[PDB]
């Protein structure tokens, strides 16, 4: 029997010279079961759901601030940072952003003057929408996913972006005015950050890597990268993951771990486990020396990596479930952070707090 979460070092202090230590969560869990482990561990949140575009505008000009809300008391209350995640985003987006003046989607518009004013009114939705929004969080974020996953998996276009609703109406500006607009409402001292997964893999790095510093010769205020690290036991390597963060790095720009999470499995995550019972120590075993390697990367590149954010707390919430689930016929558990469902430590734990 493993002790309990607040039975033993905390990871926060750990890396207290390093860089933070970060959850995900949802305003259900900032009660007393989930919130005895994150005051314990973590010096940073971030809303694993509440802040998404969606999740606070769902209609134009009505607003819906109260997940948002109480995940910023409990920052404050609780002295931890805040990264924003996220400003714009292809998914958890709402359909009026996308509709011309007539109501009608202004992908489906031909006459190109017309698309010139779609793309037009589009780009000042979205500024107001981050205007709003960084007006009333400012003073709490410590660092903001300005966009998320704004570079495709493939090369559908010679810079590998992702062609979204918000590419196929104003190519890369969406991308420069959600930075222009966080630059100007936040200050010049919030930490803007562009936010990927894959962010070790080739080709997608380099059209990443591309676009970023396409950017900055242009003056778009970027101060660093968000990598995801959706990640498994033996992929990617942690040489591909050294040499990306080293190469972002190269540019000035910092790193940031955004939503870190260690599956039992590989991609598609099949076959799963059924139940968390039902898999074997041996993989969480390999899980412990997957973290031993990740995190002693880390801590060599804590000149160059300021937060280290888990995408959720303990092993009894995870959207790696829903993919589990996805690919075994509705049958799936994974296993990704360093404490078990009951907030138990895992061999895991013990592998980094040494
Ligand atoms: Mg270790
Ligand atoms: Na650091």
């Amino acid at each position: 029997v493993q002790p309990f979460a607040w039975q033993v070092a905390s990871l926060a202090d750990r890396y207290e010279e390093s860089f933070d230590i970060g959850a995900a969560v949802e305003p259900h869990q900032l009660n007393g079961r989930q919130g005895k482990v994150l005051k314990h561990h973590y010096n940073s949140i971030v809303a694993e759901n509440a802040m998404k575009p969606i999740s606070l505008q769902p209609e134009e000009g009505v607003f819906t601030w109260d997940g948002a809300d109480a995940i910023v008391e409990f920052a404050r209350k609780n002295n931890m940072n805040l990264r924003f995640h996220t400003l714009v985003w292809h998914n958890q987006v709402p359909d009026w952003f996308f509709l011309d003046e007539e109501g009608n989607p202004m992908v489906e518009e031909t006459n190109e003057a017309k698309r010139q004013a779609n793309k037009e009114l589009l780009l000042e939705r979205l500024e107001t929408h981050i205007k709003t929004v960084v007006e009333r969080y400012k003073d709490d974020v410590t660092a903001w996913d300005v966009v998320n996953e704004v570079v495709d998996d493939g090369t559908p276009n010679e810079r590998g972006l992702r062609e979204s609703v918000w590419y196929q109406i104003t190519g890369d500006e969406y991308i420069r005015v959600a930075f222009e607009t966080a630059r100007k409402y936040a200050g010049e001292d919030a930490k803007l950050f562009i936010n990927d997964y894959n962010t070790e893999v080739t080709p997608k790095r380099d059209h990443l890597y591309n676009l970023v510093q396409d950017l900055l010769a242009d003056g778009v205020p970027i101060d660093g990268v968000g990598h995801q690290a959706h990640i498994q036991i033996d992929w990617p390597t942690i040489d591909e993951i050294r040499t990306s963060m080293e190469m972002f790095a190269g540019l000035g720009l910092d790193n940031q771990v955004t939503e870190l999470d260690v599956s039992l499995y590989g991609w598609p995550p099949r076959p799963a486990f059924p139940t968390y019972d039902a898999i074997p120590q041996e993989r969480f075993q390999a899980q412990a020396d997957r973290y031993n390697q990740l995190f002693e990367l880390y801590e060599e590149l804590d000149a160059d990596l300021s937060s280290v954010t888990f995408w959720g707390i303990a092993d009894n919430h995870t959207w790696l479930d829903d993919r589990a689930r996805e690919y075994n016929d509705g049958v799936g558990k994974d296993a990704p952070f360093v404490f078990d469902p009951n907030a138990r430590v895992k061999p895991a734990f013990w592998r980094i707090i040494d």
